[PDB]
Order: structure tokens, then sequence, then C-alpha cells
């Protein structure tokens, strides 16, 4: 029985050369193995060649790779025909199924050599595909004639498949002469050159292989699990997203749109991106239709299988009916295969088009929105009604979520079609729906619902994080006299309301999770029972069908969310772009200008000239139009008559402007001074020396690299004016404007060396200048001043004027994850009782719904109480998860509260507060509205996915054997990946935050930048900062994208494997394919499933993460004799090189307030702060009148022992509260202190009394009110001590209260110990020592002792 290549039969009958040799039906089948063979026996060793930076693709190719892919789909097909057509016969006959496997394969080659010839640019040698393309188009052109001259038509099915081929052959072979004559290489005697040379990112110019399944994303992430991704490895994006060409295509189709508001950014957003939205709808479309054919092949499959030889014979051959082709159960088990592996390509191809569309949008709008920003004029009336904080939630809430609106846009084309097809099949499946079409808009109230108590919940819980806020500022000075507690209560309460607010969050979130995973349960029930008892008519597939109808509802419920999130987006933008813009020697003649645009013309009369050489002095009535005669010069106000001569020794120059208000760049303060500037040392020297700046430089820890400004290092008024005179006089200009920089600068000596550096600067630069201030010490005597007076200039002139004008009056005037920590969540928070619960319904879940499917499964064959089982412990098991979570974050808050209460004030000094404040709010707002739903979906869908490949090992016991390999390619998937998708999710974090950062800065400081007319830098900033977002988030998009596809493809193996397994023992051994289907359709699922799986652990990783955070901050009568005498307590605190105070044994008298001050360098601020038992006093022996103070507890030697402080706060709250909310003693003594210390008559005149409002610090009681409250804890607290520190900026009379209220405090408790770094008023005591250098080097019991010697007085003067 051997291998016969037409046939054995008939004697060699089947060989008979005679009657013609093409009129041989089974020849023709040889002549066309013929031009297959030739191509591989002629591109073996080429290939072969190919196997031992400059890309060009070949003109018109697209057509190419779908010509070849359908026809390796059709010839894929001629593969199952010639296989089930040469199996059901007596012979062999292996004429049937030799020239397809060739021909398979040779298409295989065929562009494998197409690639290789498209990666190395040869173009001569693709003659020898063309001259196969064209044989092989004849050959099977003529069996297809000799098909039609036996006449037998569509009937057959080798008949279509032929003429299919021949007309796809024809096609593409006219697509390779197409090309011929293109580049016109091969009987013609006679590029990507800006794509070669820039980006990392070449999926947009790559080959559809590498489209479809992101090949080229391979090298990369296998790349980024050795060396992490900096920023230098991401691409630079080429010019096709480049933002500034996404925004000149948008910008020419507004110019376009508006020749011919909302309407219009709607017109010119669909304009400008329909024709790729389009793409991608299309594909959406046509990803939704190919997943919806999946269920008709389950059940012809299942049907034809429990059916238990063709009829046609032409010329001897038989020949397949159609019918039976479609008919068949392997053919149609690898049409499934191959449509699921085309499904599940679109849909990721359809997600990653909708994704870089929204990331041009995002380049675009953003653009737009700060070209609209560097044109928005800075008036009273455009800046003074919106603030900045209303722009920048509008770039960066209203920018993404339009893209996101845009992410969910070709969703709101499909969900409907989704909906509909899926009637109409359950239609065609059952018979004769509207619960599972009634479970989107049970999401959107349920959703709804949610957001209104997830708002009020929001800005309830922002009014409890500002009370902490305010609760851990004074961290210090509640420790300090004991008055953590109070404020723990008070936060524990606002917590417990937030508590309240956070279950009602929680009870309408698992209702959606309920509502989500049981509305299909009952309608399946609805339904079957519908079709037993109400239809009494007539599965697997329907369960399928029920699966896949159930996945688009809740996202369109999320999409109409976003639309109406979107629509009211787009309405705030367009009311927003028609706001009033800016615009379009020195002389102003008209005189008029305003800054709302009609009306009110808030500065007019103004005919003053300022030409080129000059030094103007300015001066003026408080707010008599300074600022707004400086702005209008600069073209910043709303001129309405008048004209501007113009001209720089008509375009404008750059001006140098120094507001009244300061302004700094979040930057290094050598960066805020240079200002985008070159750098020199001698200008930079000397404007730190005019500006005494060295001074301020040594006054941060850093100087010219600290992050100066806002987000960064804090600094003072006084300190940002003069930085802002120096970044203003650095910038090497023709001219300078000064307004006021010495109204602020109260340093007088600092503002005089300022004045004569002025004057050096301004006069060694021959430039104008004009300086508009209240200075008039020199103002007057060698200026060309210019006085506007009520709005109006008096006199531009020299002195004699100012002695003509009755003015001189004046001047005469690596990479470890979870597992330990996570466990530590688990047991710390839950506790058992409640952890086995959820564990255990959700097993339990699972397998009543694995039993509900064979129950179905039973039936169907054979042709409910346990479908509401599963939804009674759906309902249990979202219940126990919000619980739960509920219970975690509660125990949790109360525990980060207790061990935030159990600190040292040395921790406070170490740690910032960002760092606590941080990783308590941010971490507490995860681990309490977040963590746990994800949780809950995590342990829903890993284990719907073990359950599913339990049931398909169920189904085919030989699947073990293909998930032993699948299971280890899919954990060193999950492994790369997460390697990569970790990094690079922190990798957008930290770029999408300077972008903001940027608008922050651009807007708080506008009229600056367009003063100096140095947009075009900001611009390069601006898209740079574009550009780096959006580089970041193109990669996570396509690397989530990549993921979803390999995943996929083990999954749909998995599949195949398992349906395959089953297949086989239900053909032999009669599997009794219920078992088998409930098992395929768990695997349709597990496509997803793993999806849902994979996505949501990576988000499950990072969430847990900031729970390491957690961890770490887990981790770590009246005594009125005054006589403590410290017998030699030596100080340390790190105990590594230097203590501080040594072998002081001092001790101060009763009565003998010794108020103690020394040298500020090196003896003073240890023993200040070591006088509370706050530190570290290594040795000596410290007895506390007469009792052991080393070993008492502090909380009660703090609280009876009131202080004094250097910098006082007020803490909010009652007055009652203010003064002594613990205690609350009696009015009469707050009466006494509140008027005797200071602000009785704010005390008195406030509203309430002693229940009024401490608002926010007393922001309008007093600064000496401060103190007053430090002197009625003092009063209060039975306080016969008193320890007081220096104001830090007083005013005298402040220091002669202050030190009148001293007095009073010695006439009444007599016990003080006050140091002073000032000590000339420091000398009021009764005993003194200075411990200058770390020692006991000075005591002075009387105070003459000090005012005798010699370098006790030298500090005295």
């Amino acid at each position: 029985m051997p291998l016969a290549f037409c046939g054995t039969e008939n004697h060699s009958a089947a060989y008979r050369v005679d009657q013609g040799v093409l009129n041989n039906g089974c020849f023709v089948d040889a002549l066309n193995v013929v031009p297959h063979v030739f191509l591989l026996f002629i591109t073996f060793p080429i290939l072969f060649i190919g196997w031992g930076s400059t890309w060009l693709h070949f003109p018109g190719h697209n057509l190419r790779w779908i010509l070849t892919f359908i026809l390796l789909f059709v010839l894929v097909c001629e593969i199952a025909e010639g296989i089930l057509s040469d199996g059901v016969t007596e012979s062999r006959h292996l004429h049937l199924y030799m020239p397809a496997g060739m021909a398979f394969m040779a298409a295989i080659t065929s562009v494998v050599y197409y690639h290789n010839i498209e990666t190395s640019n040869f173009p001569k040698l693709l003659i020898a595909l063309l001259i196969y393309w064209t044989l092989a188009f004849i050959t099977k052109t003529i069996k297809f004639v000799k098909f039609y001259d036996h006449a037998i038509g569509f009937s057959q099915l080798r008949f279509c498949l032929t003429g299919l081929l021949v007309i796809l052959y024809g096609m593409l072979l006219l697509v390779e002469v197409n090309v011929i004559r293109v580049r016109r290489y091969i009987f013609f005697k006679t590029p990507e050159d800006l794509q070669d040379l820039g980006v990392r990112f070449l999926q947009p110019f790559v080959n559809l292989l590498s489209k479809g399944t992101y090949w080229w994303m391979n090298a990369f992430i296998k790349t980024a699990h050795k060396k992490p991704i900096d920023l230098r490895a991401i691409a630079k994006l080429p010019i096709a997203m480049r933002a500034l060409t996404n925004y000149q295509r948008l910008c020419v189709a507004f110019d376009a749109q508006a020749r011919k508001g909302a309407r219009a950014i709607w017109r010119a957003l669909c304009h400008a991106f329909g024709r790729r939205l389009i793409l991608s709808s299309t594909f959406r479309i046509l990803a939704d239709l190919l997943g919806f054919a999946g269920p008709l092949c389950i059940f012809g499959i299942v049907d034809h299988l429990g059916k238990e030889q063709p009829k046609t014979q032409f010329l001897g051959v038989y020949f397949v009916s159609s019918q039976e082709f479609l008919g068949n159960a392997y053919v149609l088990a690898v049409l499934l295969f191959l449509a699921l592996l085309l499904q599940r390509t679109f849909l990721q191809a359809s997600y990653y088009v909708a994704i870089e569309t929204g990331i041009n949008l995002r380049g675009a709008i953003q653009t737009k929105i700060y070209n609209k920003i560097m044109h928005m004029s800075t008036s009273n009336l455009s800046m003074g009604e919106m603030t900045a904080g209303q722009i920048c939630n509008l770039v960066a809430i209203d920018t993404n979520q339009l893209m996101w609106f845009f992410f969910l846009c070709p969703n709101l084309w499909t969900m409907p079609v989704q909906i509909i097809v899926g009637v109409i099949l359950l239609y065609y499946i059952l018979g004769v729906a509207a619960v599972i079409i009634l479970l989107a808009p049970v999401q959107y109230f349920v959703a709804t619902k949610l957001s209104q108590a997830q708002r009020t919940t929001l800005e309830h819980s922002n009014e409890r994080l500002k009370q902490t806020n305010e609760m851990l500022r004074g961290m210090k000075l509640l420790k300090l006299y004991a008055w953590e507690s109070i404020f723990c209560s008070r936060v524990e309460v606002t917590r417990r309301k937030e508590m309240t607010s956070l279950r009602a969050f929680a009870v309408y979130t698992s209702i959606s999770i309920f509502m989500n995973t049981a509305i299909p349960i009952a309608a399946v029930l609805i339904t079957f029972v519908g079709h037993v008892s109400f239809f009494k008519e007539s599965a697997f597939a329907s369960l399928s069908l029920f699966h896949i109808l159930v996945t688009p509802l809740f996202l369109l419920s999320s999409v109409v969310r976003s639309t109406v999130k979107a629509l009211v987006s787009v309405q705030k933008l367009s009311e927003f772009l028609s706001s009033a813009e800016i615009r379009e020697c020195v002389q102003i003649i008209g005189g008029f200008f305003t800054w709302t645009p009609d009306g009110i013309p808030t500065l007019s009369n103004i005919t003053i000239r300022i030409p080129r050489g000059q030094l103007t002095m300015i001066v003026g009535q408080v707010g008599c139009g300074k600022s707004s005669l400086l702005l209008a010069t600069l073209g910043e106000m709303q001129k309405v008559s008048g004209a501007v001569f113009w001209n720089s020794n008509r375009s404008r120059g750059p001006v140098a402007y120094a507001s009244q208000k300061p302004w700094l760049l979040n930057a290094t303060v050598e960066e805020n001074i240079t200002f985008e500037s070159p750098f020199n040392k001698q200008r930079y020297k000397m404007v730190i020396e005019a500006c005494s700046l060295q001074p301020d430089i040594d006054i941060l820890p850093h100087g010219d690299q600290t992050q100066i400004g806002e987000r960064g290092i804090n600094l003072s008024g006084g300190q940002r004016q003069r930085i802002s005179v120096a970044r203003a006089l650095y910038q090497q200009t023709n001219v300078v404007f000064l307004d006021d920089p010495f109204s602020a600068l109260d340093v007088h000596l600092s503002d005089h060396l300022m004045q004569a550096g002025i004057l050096e600067l301004l006069r060694d630069d021959k430039r104008t200048v004009v300086l508009v201030t209240h200075k008039l010490q020199y103002l007057p005597h060698a200026d060309w001043i210019i006085a506007m007076k009520d709005g109006t200039i008096q006199r531009e002139g020299t002195l004699k004027d100012f002695q003509r004008s009755e003015c001189q009056l004046f001047e005469h005037w690596q990479r470890a994850k979870i597992p330990w920590r996570a466990c530590t969540k688990y047991l710390s928070s839950a506790g058992i009782l409640l952890l086995s619960l959820l564990v255990f319904s959700q097993l339990l879940k699972h397998m009543v719904l694995v039993a509900i499917d064979y129950w179905l499964a039973k039936w169907t064959d054979s042709a409910t109480l346990l479908c509401s089982l599963g939804i009674v412990l759906c309902l249990v098991t979202s219940v126990t998860v919000e619980w739960t979570g509920l219970k975690v974050a509660k125990r949790l808050h109360r525990s980060l509260l207790n061990r935030i209460i159990l600190a040292p004030m040395r921790f406070f000094e170490t740690t910032p507060l960002g760092s606590i404040l941080n990783r308590f709010s941010s971490d507490c707002n995860t681990i309490d509205q977040h963590i746990p739903s994800t949780l809950e979906c995590l342990s829903r869908s890993t284990l719907l996915c073990v359950s599913a490949l339990t049931v398909i090992s169920y189904v085919t016991p030989v699947f073990l054997v293909a998930l032993l390999p699948l299971a280890v390619v899919c954990y060193f998937i999950q492994k790369y990946f997460r390697v990569a998708s970790r990094d690079l999710q922190q990798l957008d974090d930290t770029t999408q935050l300077p972008l903001v950062s940027h608008f922050a800065e651009t807007v708080e400081g506008l009229t600056t930048i367009r003063a100096f007319r140095y947009e075009a830098r900001f611009q390069q900033k601006l898209l740079e900062y574009t550009d780096s977002n959006n580089i970041a988030s193109l990669f996570l998009t396509a690397a989530n994208r990549w993921l979803e596809v390999c995943m996929e493809y083990i999954g749909a193996c998995v599949v195949l494997i398992a349906a395959a397994t089953s297949i086989s023992n239900s053909l032999h051994r009669e599997l009794s394919a219920g078992l088998v289907g409930l098992g395929l359709t768990y695997a349709l699922m597990v496509s997803n499933y793993l999806n849902w799986m994979v996505r949501n652990l990576a988000d499950m990783e990072i969430q847990l993460g900031a729970v390491k955070r957690i961890h770490a901050l887990l981790k770590t009568n009246w005594p009125d004799q005054g006589k403590i005498q410290i017998q030699n307590l030596s100080v340390r605190y790190d105990s590594s090189l230097k203590p501080v105070l040594k072998h002081v044994n001092t001790l101060i008298s009763p009565g003998q307030k010794i108020g103690i001050c020394g040298r500020t360098g090196s003896g003073k601020s240890s023993f200040s702060l070591a006088f509370f038992r706050m530190v570290d006093m290594f040795e000596g022996r410290i007895i506390i009148d007469g009792i052991d103070i080393a070993k008492l507890p502090l909380h009660t030697l703090r609280s009876r022992l009131s202080i004094i402080l250097q910098d006082p706060v007020l803490f909010s709250g009652t007055i009652r509260f203010n003064l002594d909310p613990e205690k609350k003693c009696s009015d009469s003594t707050l009466w006494e202190a509140l008027e005797i210390a200071q602000l009785k008559l704010v005390v008195k005149a406030l509203p309430g009394g002693l229940d009024a409002i401490i608002t926010e610090g007393g922001e309008n009681f007093s600064q000496g009110q401060r103190q007053l409250f430090c002197l009625a804890r003092a009063f209060v607290r039975k306080t016969s001590i008193f320890i007081m520190d220096e104001a830090t900026a007083s005013i005298d009379m402040a220091t002669e209260n202050i030190l009148q209220k001293v007095v009073m405090t010695a006439f009444a408790d007599r016990t003080v110990v006050t140091i002073a770094h000032r000590v000339h008023t420091i000398l009021s005591a009764d005993l003194v020592m200075v411990l200058k250098r770390g020692a006991i080097l000075e005591f002075d019991k009387p105070e003459t002792l000090l005012s005798q010697k010699d370098s006790v007085f030298a500090s005295f003067v």
C-alpha cells in the first residue's frame, strides 16, 4: 500500500497519459505544484544568505499584505478541503494534499522573503518573486478554465476556492507590477530619510506583523529587564507625532472652519481627527462582528458531532459539497481558531489607534491652551475673574478627560451595535434579554449616586485632611505643651464623620459590582424559565453569548458618564476661549487706559513722554496708577485713546520689569536668578553683592542650587523681592523698570547699598531707567523724576520743576514585591474571621458557577436554584469585600493616628512634613477608597481564571500537559512585563508632573514673561514638556497592548488544545461533549479573563506599594520653686562627634529669674532645646524642685509648665479652645490673661467672646496676640516658670510690650529663664549665663557682671 502520487487504482489507469496530457484532471494539480516549489528551490540559499539602520518601504505595499494574508486564509481552507476529500475515500490518494502544504509553506517563505528584501534595500532582487507570481497566476487560471470546460459550476466547493485564488493571485501580481512601475528598477534607465534619523519608536513605520503583534516591542521589553528604562532610552518621538505638527494641522482646521464656540470646537476636532477616528471605529466594528461570529462555530461543532460520506462524484473525482464543507467539524474548529487569532488582533489595534489619536489631541489642545495663555490679558477683569486654580484644573482635568473621552468614543459606536446583535443572535439561538439590556442603566444610576457620594466624601475628607495638616504643622508646639490628645480627638471625630461617608461610598460601590455580577444570571434564568414554562418549544453557545453581551454594558455606562463630563468640559473651554486678549523712545500722548474693554477708563488724560537716555525716578500718591502706568507703557492696559511712539536705541525691545507682587520660578535659585540667560560670574557676583544675596545664599543650605520658591525652599517676601530685583537686573538690557523695590524691602542699609548699586549699574550701562517708588531720599536729588498725582502726570523734568510745583514739602517730610508586606496587610487588617469568610464565599461562588454550567450542559443534553445561590453569594461577596475594606481602612487609620501621636520631636526635625503628610493622606486615600475594590476584582478575576483552567482540564484531562508550558510561558511573560510596566508607570507619573508645574509657573509670573517678549523659549519648554509626557504615555499604552496580544495568544493556544483534545476524546472515546462544551465556554472567556487578570494585577502591585510606606510609618500642685539644679547634664543627639552642653552644674534660684542668653553659634540653641527634657542629656544629674526629672512621665511634666516661643503660633478653634481646650478652667482667668497680656480690644471686639473661632491662627487678631496666647497659657496652666524666646521680626514697641508683659510675669510669677540672641535688650533680667563654644564660661547672678566684663559688654555693644 505505498505512496501513490495521483492514486493507485484500475491498474495504473490514473497514470494514463492518453486523451491529452492536460485533460487529465489530476495532472493539473501537479502543474500547480511547479511554481511554488520552484520559488522554494531558488530562494532557500538566498534566505540563508539573509540569515548570515536604513529602511525604505516599497511603494504600494499594504495591499500586498492583505492579499498575502487572505490568500493564506483560503489556502489553509484548501488544505482542510484536501484532507477532507482524500480521507473518507477508499484510496489515499495523495494528490489532494501534497500541493497545498508546499503552497502554504511557499506563501510563508515569500512573505519572509519580501520582509528580508524590505529590510535590505536591494530592489533588483524581487524579479524572482514577480516572475513566480505571474507563473502561478497563469497555472491556476489554466486549471480554472478547464474546470469551466468540464462545466462544474459553483455547486462544488473546489471550483469556488480555485476562482478565489485565481483572482487573488492576479490582483496581487498587479500589486507587484504597480511596484515595478513605481520604483522602476528592472527595465528603466534611471525615501524616509527624515523618518530614518531620529526616534526609537518605529511602530508607525514597520511591517504589518510588527504593527499587529508589536514585535519591535520585544527587543525593548527584553532590554528593559536588565537595565532600567531611562528617559534617554525613550524615543525622540518622530515628526508625525510632534505636538507642533498636530497643532499646525489643527490650526489650519480652525482657520478653515472659522472662515466658512462649542460647535466650532466640535467641527474643528472632527475635521482634524475623523479620518483616523473613523478608521478606528471601522476596525472596531469589524472586531465586534468577528467576535460575534464565535458562537456560531461552537454551536455547529456540537450539533454535527451529535449527528454521529459525500454524494458528488464528477469524472471519478469526489468533490465536497459546500454545505458539507461549512457543515464539517474539524474544519469549523480551525476556522474558529483563525477567527479568534484575527479578532483579538483587530481589537487591540482599535484600542491603539484611539490611544494614538488621543495623545495627539492632548498635544495639540494643550499647545493651543498655552498659546492662548500667551495672548491672554492679565487684567483684574481677565485674571481677576478666573484664578490660576481654574486654569490649572482646566488644563489638567479637562484635557486628560477629553482624551479619555476620545478613548471611549468608539465605544459609543459599538456597545449599541453590541446590544443589538446580541439580541438578534440570542433570538436565533433560543427562539423568542431585556434584563441584560437593563444592566448598563443600573450601572449608570449606581455610578451617579456613587459619584455624588464621592464628591461629598472628598470635600468632607478635604476638611479632615486640612485639619490634620493644621494639627501636624504645629507638632513641636503641641508636643511641647503636651497638647496632642485634644487635637487627636478632634481628628478622630472628623475621621468618624468621614467614615460614615466612606461607608455610604462603599455600599454604593458594592452594589455596582453586585449588579454587575448578578444581572446575567437573572437574565439567563428568566430566559430559559420562559423557554420551558412560557415557550415550551425546544445552550452553552447562548451562555458564551451572555458573556459577550455582558462585557460591553458596564463600559457603556462609564462612556455615558464620560460623555457628560466631556460635554461640560468643552463648554468650559469654549466659554474660556473667548475671554479678553492682550493686544495685537517712550511717548504716550492721548491718555485713556482701562481694564474692562469698554466703559470707565481707569487712567485718562495721560500725556507723558520719556525718551531714551534717561533715569526717571517716579513718584505719586498711594496707588495713583504707578503700576498701571508702567504696564500701560508695556502695552498691558487696554489703551482707549492715544498713540505710542516707541523707539529702541516699529517693534518693541526687551524691557526689564518687576511687578509689585514678586514671582520666582520653582527651580534652582541660580536658575531663578539667571532666567534662561548665559552665566558670567562677574555680573552675578555684583548682583549677589548689591542685593545682599551671598548672606541670602548662605542662609539657604544649597544657595544657588536649592529648589527656590513654591514646592521647594520656602523663602521670605523681602527675599523674593530682592531675588526678583536680581533677576531683573542681571538680564543685560537697554532699559530697566523698577516699580518700588525698596517698598517691601524694609532693610534700610540693604536698600541704601542697593540704591547705590542701582545708580552704579544704570550709570555704567547708559540705558534708560524708570523707578517708580516712594523712596524720596534720592528721588528729588539727581533723577529726572515724574509724579503722577490723581492718576495724571504733573511734571517730567528737572528738579527745579519740583521746586516750582509745591512738591519739596514732602521731600522736607531591586524590584522585589508584595507577598510578605501584603500578608502583613491582610493579617493586621482583617482578622481571620472575615478573611476566611471572604475566601470561602469566593471559592464557593465559583464552584457554584462551574456546577450550574455543568447542569446547563446536562439539561441541554436531556432536551435553576444554583443561579439563585449564585446571585446570593455574589451579593454576599460584594458586601463582605466592601465591609472588610471599610474596617481595614478604619483600624489602619486609627493606627496611623496612634503611631503619629507616640513620636519624638526629633523625627519631625529630621523628616519633612511632606513625607508624613504624603504617606499619610494619599496612601490612606488609596487604602481607603481604591484598594478594596481592586482586590475584590482580582480575587474574582483570577479565581474565574483558575476555575476556567480547571474546567478545561476537567473536560480534556489531557489539557494539563499543555497547561504546564502555557503557565510557564505566562509566568515568564508576566515577569518581564511587570518589570517593564512598573518602571514605565513611575516614569509616566514623574513626567506628567512638570507640565502642570510649568502651567503654574507660567500663570503666576505671566506679565513678566510677556514683558520680556521672551515667549519662544517658554514655547519650547512647553513643547518639550508635552513631548516628554506624550512619549511616556504612548509607550505605556503600547506596552499594555503588547501584553494583551502575547497573553491572549497564549490563551488562544489553550483554547485550541483544549478543544482539540476534547473533540479527540469525543469522536472515538465519545466524551459526551457537554462536559467538553462547558469547558469551551470557559476557554473563550479565558481569553479575556487573562486580559483582566494581567492589567488588574499590575494595578494591585502599585497600590500595595504604598502600603509599604504605611509600614515605614508603622516601623517607627504646681511647681513654684523653680529650683531645678542641673548637675553636669551633658547633651548629645547622635553622640557622634560634638556634644554641646558640657558639665553644666547650674541652678536657677527661686526668684532669680535667670535669663541666660549666650553665643548664638555654638552653645545657645542646644541648651534652649534641651531645657524641656526633650533631648538626650547623656550624663550628669538633673533634679527638679528636689524631684527626679529623668524618670517622670513627660506628658505631665510638659503640661503644667508654660513657656514662650520665638516663632509663636495660635491653634485655630474656639477662643476657649485656643486658650485651654483640655482644661477649660474658668472665664475670669481668660479675661485676666487676654486682657492683661494683649488683644483685649480684639477679644472684646471679637464677635463671639470666649467661644469665637480662632480664624486659622488669628488672621486678624494681632501678631502680638500669639504672644498673648502664650501668656494666656502662662497664666492658665499654673505656670510659675515661663521660658521665653525672642521675637524674630517684631516692632520695637512690640518688643517693649513683650518686655512689659515679661515685667508683669516677673511681678506675678517671678520664675523665668530666657535666651535672646538680641543681647542688647536681654539685659533686663536677674541672672544670666553665657555658654560660649560649648562650656560653662560665664555666669552672672547680678546683671552688672555682664556690663562689667569685656566680652559680655562686647556682645552687649
